[PDB]
């Protein structure tokens, strides 16, 4: 919990790269 979910909060990096991963 207090090391990963507290890192970048919503982890924007894993949301931006997930955009393409969600497509192709």
């Amino acid at each position: 919990k207090k090391l990963k979910l507290a890192l970048a909060k919503l982890a924007p990096l894993w949301k931006a790269l997930a955009l393409k991963l969600k497509k192709a």
